[PDB]
């Protein structure tokens, strides 16, 4: 295995030093603006040396932006693909790209047998060609790794079983912004080459100076080059025909004819096209091949890329026929005018980087090495696209709870080979194509329109209610004895109990669980455990009594705490955010132990007084002029006291010190050690009132944020053998910090309400020597360090935290690990910061035509971890990568992958067991089944499952920790007759596996195995 911290890449270009030499000057460099006036000798192509350039039709499809999936595919998509269907077909020389499987699946299937068949015919003889095929083109920003893997796999599995292909170069025209994970999951599924396009106008100047623009872009902590994947940027501003054909868009905009007038567009550089005739063919011609000679020169190959193409483009028959007749005539003259030294002709995507290698192959051009990442973007000026960090938070929180859903059902349901009744195979399907469908670059952003949020929100419903019916109906059947299990699979056997989705504030959706002495006495519950290790994890439900115990089914008693359920309001009468306690219902909390990968059962059993083995918190209202506060039958009363600061320790854990404003001031690791400043507090950033407005895109700050004005809040601290915590009711947030023993857990119901132009953030004081580095992750799936620049403006130190960020200096570390991905920085040394919402009146000018105004309560989760690192061994100063600690990792996984709770549902469960995977191997903390998938539906006599093994790379910090099984995923099930490696999305095998065994993985890389049984 390489060593992923010790040694640093050689790479001809670093993002986070190239970042650190470049001016960013904005500079008007003529009619390519942010270039400058780009000059070629037209002697460098001869008889013997020609430039070949393809011309590539496209059209981008997006599955909802301005309108829903739905309608944009029947007033647009499906009349797109239906005459590419019948162009293509009709004239054999015409080429197009496609990249949205979920649009093609949507057509195809909709298609006679007779279509299917031509559509079928015009894939295998190279005239459509599909580019990436994903579900979506996905955003890179907010995604989790794990589900750009189950998008990509979702559409390349629909590509491989209907059309017989598996792309392997990739085309991301639109997201904003680019991840270094795209490459690291297209290397391990096959892909050969990709292509980006939305990189900051700086950087591309700078790359296109160097001829820097087509790279081996190999991860940060990559030391060999064996993830480096052929990567061509795109140089100009946009990817529409105005910018394609060259640096100026004057001339460009006259070679798309789709705007000549009778389709309603026309050139904003004022000069139209026209249509090529004899008599202009050669004019039109010099024109023309002067820019692509222009285009050549910031490139190192004879071989040249022109895309052809803009969005829901090549709908109308007319419209084919405009592009391809005129681009027809302007190739037959320049390929017969031989002092143009160019071949031109219609081509795809793959052939145009099979032509740049065999011009490499050749020894005309060696090519750079690159790593980093190319976030955060801006199109123009100062308009740096970091909103979208945070736009529609709600959704973004949402995305990783169906994250965990979807890997839970397919897991949970993976064990067993399901009757076709039972509809298991539909209900995961749809589960992971909504899923797939909200990574698009307009979903997870949140910048779609307003009803078409609703309609992804709808659809992740559906999503997470499909997931909670596969797994409750395979609880049942993994831990029901064989011989008395009797399924009905439309019944309910189990109702899944989530904490923290939509959260209590947000949904009042959890059930109780109802006991009592003349109606039913006792009730089963079961924590399953995704992760493949033994794990513990408090876990609460609430009950009608706060009288109830807790045993395992052995009938050991396990220990509990009881507490208040308690309930946040704006009293409009008031004008105070304080605390309701139920006089209903109440939480019993018990810490629940979970085999690797497994189940296990617990019964709540109620009691008519206090049990032996269950405690009961104390309660603390503080403010002034407090007011009384009864709990039904809860045992201790509520006290009362003027606001004070406080201070908190559960078990041995960390002590907490908070202010009498109820916000963390201190952190105290052991009982001995010094109380390390650690400052919560909330502040807002406005908009401009003159110049560009932030929007659902940009971020645009009218200075620092200013402090949010929090009065005399009501706090409420609640103490507990097994968790404590404080609450607080600022305005626009319920703070509320949660102690279990170790790292606190923070928690924000936040609701903006209408505070028009406003974005809330939280950050984090702190006397840590940081300077001007931080740390933030990328997809879920590394750490990158960041460089806070003053020759930048505010909203460029924004990045992306889709799982946490951290800041350190020589000692000490301070990480913040999110249940979501929002936007977030470090604007001075020792300080962390994270938006929560953002609501904004105007419109931002990229054609939204809106601004964010459909905010809605969201609760946002974390983990707050501080630790010491003296003793940590860490990257160099000059490696630009950084790495997670065991604590925090699992704080992490936390968040992520909890426990998944479910409530039997009827009095009697006959036929129940303890424990599903007592005998699973517990593997090594930093190893992770990322999936576990059946890929076989129950009449494959052979089948076969899939499992992706993801290994992190954790601090070594002094702890020993040397006791775990080695997982061998092949022998998870019975009977097995094989073992392969195969790419990621199970679509090709690599490696026959001897014995049957599958390996594990390095550190920092992810295999995919697939185990056939029969
Ligand atoms: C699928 O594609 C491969 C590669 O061209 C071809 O050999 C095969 O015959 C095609 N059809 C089948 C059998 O799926
Ligand atoms: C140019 S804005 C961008 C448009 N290109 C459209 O495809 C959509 O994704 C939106 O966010
Ligand atoms: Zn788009």
């Amino acid at each position: 295995c390489q060593d992923v911290v010790q040694d640093v890449p050689n790479v001809d270009v670093q993002m986070l030093e190239l970042y650190d030499r470049m001016s960013f000057k904005d500079i008007d460099g003529g009619v390519w603006k942010q270039g400058w006036n780009i000059k070629y000798d037209p002697l460098k192509y001869n008889a013997h040396h020609k430039l070949k350039v393809f011309v590539v039709p496209h059209s981008h499809n997006d599955p909802g932006w301005i309108q829903t999936f739905e309608e944009y595919y029947q007033h647009d998509t499906k009349h797109i693909l239906s005459n590419a269907l019948r162009h293509l077909h009709d004239n054999p020389e015409m080429k197009f790209i496609w990249a949205e499987i979920s649009y093609f699946a949507r057509f195809y299937h909709d298609l006679g047998e007779n279509k299917k068949l031509q559509m079928k015919s015009i894939v295998k003889n190279g005239q459509l060609e599909f580019v990436t095929g994903g579900w979506v083109m996905p955003d890179e920003a907010n995604s989790h790794w794990r589900n750009v893997l189950l998008q990509l796999t979702e559409g390349q599995t629909w590509l491989k079983q209907f059309m017989n292909v598996t792309p392997t170069a990739s085309w991301a025209i639109d997201p904003f912004g680019h991840s270094p994970t795209m490459p690291y999951i297209l290397q391990k599924s096959g892909f050969k080459n990709m292509l980006i396009q939305r990189t900051h106008y700086s950087v591309k100047k700078e790359l296109a100076q160097q001829r820097q623009l087509e790279f081996l872009w190999r991860q940060i902590w990559d030391n060999k080059g064996d993830t480096a994947l052929f990567t061509h940027m795109m140089p100009f501003y946009s990817y529409d025909i105005p910018h394609t054909c060259g640096p100026d868009p004057k001339v460009c905009c006259q070679f798309d004819f789709k705007r000549m007038g009778s389709f309603g567009l026309s050139c904003p550089w004022k000069v139209p096209p026209r249509t090529i005739s004899d008599q202009n063919v050669a004019a039109r011609s010099d024109l023309l091949v002067d820019q692509w000679k222009k285009k050549a020169e910031l490139y190192r190959t004879n071989v040249l890329l022109i895309p052809l193409g803009d969005d829901f483009r090549f709908k109308q028959n007319t419209e084919w026929d405009v592009q391809r007749v005129n681009y027809e005539r302007l190739f037959e003259h320049i390929n017969s005018q031989a002092h143009f030294n160019v071949q031109a002709q219609f081509g795809t995507l793959q052939e145009y980087f099979d032509a740049v290698h065999q011009a490499e192959r050749a020894g005309q051009a060696e090519f750079p090495t690159l790593s980093g990442d190319f976030f955060t973007y801006a199109d123009r000026s100062d308009n740096y696209w970091s909103g979208y960090y945070t736009s529609r938070p709600y959704h973004k929180r949402m995305d990783r709870v169906l994250m965990h859903y979807v890997r839970a059902a397919e897991m949970l349901s993976a064990w067993h080979s399901w009757d076709g009744m039972a509809r298991i195979e539909e209900r995961l399907e749809q589960a992971r194509r909504e899923l797939s469908l909200f990574q698009h670059h307009d979903g997870i952003t949140g910048t779609a329109k307003t009803h078409v949020v609703v309609d992804y929100e709808q659809r992740m419903q559906e999503a997470l209610k499909a997931c909670q019916m596969v797994m409750q109906q395979s609880v049942y059947r993994l831990l029901t004895k064989p011989s008395i299990y009797s399924p009905d699979f439309s019944f309910s056997y189990f109702t899944l109990d989530d904490s923290r989705w939509p959260g209590s504030g947000v949904e009042d959706s959890r059930t109780t669980i109802i006991l009592g002495e003349d109606i039913l006495p006792s009730k089963h519950v079961v924590m399953h455990n995704t992760l493949p290790h033994w794990r513990e994890q408090l876990v609460d439900f609430y009950v009608s009594s706060p009288f109830v115990s807790v045993t395992d089914l052995a009938n050991n008693p396990v220990e509990a705490q009881v507490s208040p359920v308690w309930s946040w309001h704006h009293d409009t009468l008031t004008k105070t955010i304080h605390p309701q306690g139920s006089t209903t219902k109440y939480r019993i909390i018990f810490k629940a132990r979970v085999p690797p990968m497994g189940l296990a059962t617990y019964v709540l059993t109620i009691s008519d007084s206090k049990p032996e083995h269950t405690s009961y918190a104390s309660n603390l209202l503080l403010r002034k002029n407090p007011t009384s506060l009864p709990l039904g039958q809860y045992p201790e009363d509520v006290k009362f006291g003027d606001p004070r600061e406080i201070s908190l320790r559960v078990g041995n854990g960390p002590t907490l010190a908070f202010s009498e404003q109820g916000l963390l001031k201190s952190i105290q690791l052991t009982q001995d050690s010094p109380h390390v400043p650690v400052h919560f507090k909330f502040l807002k950033y406005g908009v401009r009132s003159h110049g560009d407005r932030s929007g659902a895109y940009l971020f645009l700050p009218n200075g620092p944020a200013s402090p949010v004005e929090l009065g005399q809040p009501v706090v409420l601290v609640t103490k507990g053998k097994l968790e404590s915590s404080v609450s607080v009711g600022l305005p626009s947030v319920v703070h509320q910090t949660i102690m279990r023993g170790g790292a606190p857990e923070i928690r924000n119901l936040v609701d903006i309400g209408s505070l028009d132009n406003t974005e809330i953030v939280m950050r984090l004081e702190t006397h840590i020597d940081s300077g001007d580095i931080f740390y933030t992750d990328l997809n879920g799936l590394q750490f990158i360090k960041r460089r806070r620049l003053d020759k930048l403006p505010l909203q460029a130190n924004y990045y992306p935290i889709p799982s946490g960020m951290f800041i350190e200096d020589a000692n000490t570390r301070l990480t913040l690990l999110t249940g979501q991905p929002l936007g977030g920085s470090s604007l001075a040394s020792g300080e962390l910061e994270i938006m929560q919402d953002r609501r904004l009146a105007s419109d931002d000018e990229r054609g939204l035509g809106q601004g964010v105004l459909d905010n809605k309560p969201v609760l946002h989760i974390y983990r707050l971890v501080l630790e010491k690192v003296n003793n940590c061994v860490r990257p160099s100063k000059l490696h630009p990568a950084g790495y997670l600690t065991s604590a925090a990792h699992k704080a992490s996984q936390s968040l992520l992958d909890p426990l998944d709770k479910f409530i039997f549902a009827e009095n009697e469960w006959i036929g129940a067991q303890g424990q599903f995977g007592g005998d699973h191997p517990s593997a090594r903390e930093d190893l992770d089944v990322s999936v576990m998938r059946r890929l076989t539906k129950s009449s494959a006599k052979t089948q076969r499952v899939g499992y992706v093994l993801h290994r992190t790379n954790l601090m070594q910090c002094g702890t020993p920790e040397e006791h775990t099984q080695k997982l061998d995923v092949c022998h998870l099930l019975p009977n097995v007759a094989r073992c392969e490696r195969t790419t990621l999305t199970f679509l090709q095998n690599l490696e026959h596996l001897d014995g049957m065994v599958a390996p594990e993985v390095c550190p920092m890389e992810t295999a995919a195995y697939v185990s056939s049984h029969s």
